[PDB]
DNA sequence: GATTTGATCGATTGAGCCTTCCAGTCCTTCGGGACTGGAATTTTTTTGTTCGGAGAACTATAATGGGAGCTGTCACGGATGCA
């Protein structure tokens, strides 16, 4: 099998349990290699980060999640990659320039 | 609820560490799918012998008419063949 497959199933992988508390070292278990040999392969077909894919769709998903339910942020943090609310927010400021507050006020 | 700061899990990746995925080439080895001579075997028809079989003429005292066990009791009738 060549490796242009895998990073197909890499991404039919991932987008199914977000919800979940996931992280790479399982990804790596159920693809069998090691957690190093996952983050060398997505810059010569991507460019990007793979360490922090699994976490970029878990704003992209609270950005959806928050804006259609009457969910509170407070939860967000204890499932979906973090801990408290206070690091949550950093990330979308660098992402799309925004903070989550203001987000849903927009329509 | 929005942000400011310290260090540390992870690993931005960079090199560095190690055999297999598989076209099928080829190999010496060997009984199968090619039909075969030659040698054995067994009938399958063929040849022949010969014992019984079986067909056949002849048998010269004189012998000159059978019945031979039948039909033992249907009676009514419809044409018949005489008369």
């Amino acid at each position: 099998m060549s490796h242009q497959k895998i990073i197909q199933d890499l991404i039919a992988w991932i987008d199914e349990h977000i919800d979940q508390p996931l992280n790479i070292d399982v990804v790596a278990k159920k693809s069998g290699y090691s957690k190093w040999y996952l983050q060398r392969m997505f810059r010569t077909v991507t460019h990007q980060t793979l360490g922090d894919y699994i976490r970029q769709r878990r704003l992209l998903l609270a950005a959806v999640e928050l804006r259609t339910t009457e969910r509170p942020i407070f939860d967000i943090a204890m499932d979906l990659g973090y801990v408290s609310q206070q690091t949550f927010s950093r990330v979308f400021r660098r992402q799309f320039d925004r903070t989550p507050s203001d987000y849903r006020h927009r329509l």
